[PDB]
């Protein structure tokens, strides 16, 4: 298989940081950038959502999605992190802050960045969202569960966002993200993910 | 455990189908309706999300977002449809045609029905949302002629998922998609004569 991806984008980024964190290497092949994640009018066909990142299988069959690409790396590759969740009610949980993080804060946060109005009430969800996530971490480890997950990764590209995007001082008014993110930043796999030139 | 729900909304007949597909049981407690779409009332944290569907398990341990309580439910009533995927392939295409159909159909589908766009009010942000929705559906109308379900060749949670969409479409935004879209006619009468899918009450639903 074969991953294709631009040099430097968020939705990349996050196969980037999981595949490290469960120690797989995919062939990678670069592409250009065209607008929005997209690809060229000539690729647009192999990606269903017509964007990167792409894995590529051997028989041409093509995921696209970074968390469907994830899901699929996950089971490419033996490992004990669980980042989807390491029982029944972890996989749940896991399942449930995604999807929360991902609509109240990254895809947020997106809408926030690449705008006026409906980028000024985009960047408001935002606002609103941060007080709940820092509440969730004062009394959790990581964002999901009481460990690492991939909802771990989307909350630290979405933080990422709206630090280095939006110019929001998070960690000047909300101490438990800014532990949590100081704590997941750390990590080897998050290591040259490009965080300072990410969202130039 | 229990299942919060409201009577006639589409985010609670998502885990209704469900469970009714992979035949299990749970007991069902009836909540007002606090508009604000889906939203719970002075209990909502309980709810991550401040929204219904809520599944509480015998331990008091609650699971909100409906996709999280189908995902519980497929571990917690053994059965052999593999709603999420039978294999590798599988599970990995159902994780992408959901997100797709989620995010460029039934979330566009929501914020058409219940209209804050770049320079405008909410009434253009509720239009561009409809017109998300119409440029979509050729997209979804391809991929069945090509495939029998959404995500796979298998019935899978994203043809749940699809189903409320298009009864988005058709009955909430007035969009004749069947006369257009004679695929996704196709697997729509195919997935709405299904057991599972009677007296979901997709001609309220909607209204």
């Amino acid at each position: 298989m074969k991953l294709y991806e631009t040099a430097m984008t968020p939705s990349c980024k996050r196969v980037s940081i999981f595949l490290k964190e469960i120690g797989g290497e995919v062939e990678r092949v670069a592409l250009n950038v065209r607008e929005g994640d997209n690809l060229s009018e000539s690729f647009k066909q192999k990606s269903v959502n017509g964007k990167v990142p792409l894995l590529e299988l051997d028989d041409g069959t093509t995921i696209c999605e970074s968390v469907a690409i994830c899901r699929y790396l996950d089971e490419a590759f033996e490992n004990d992190l669980a980042l989807f969740g390491a029982n029944q009610l972890e996989r749940a949980q896991v399942e449930m802050w995604h999807r929360v993080v991902e609509f109240q804060g990254l895809y947020a946060a997106f809408q926030a960045f690449r705008n006026a109005a409906w980028g000024e009430e985009s960047k408001s969800r935002v606002l609103e969202f941060l007080p709940t996530l820092d509440t969730r971490l004062s009394e959790s480890e990581y964002i999901a569960t009481d460990q690492f997950s991939v909802v771990d990764i989307t909350g630290y590209i979405f933080i990422g966002f709206a630090v280095n995007g939006l110019s929001i001082e998070v960690f000047e008014k909300y101490p438990n993200i800014a532990r949590w993110f100081e704590q997941v930043s750390a990590r080897d796999a998050f290591q040259s993910s490009g965080l300072e030139v990410l969202f130039q």
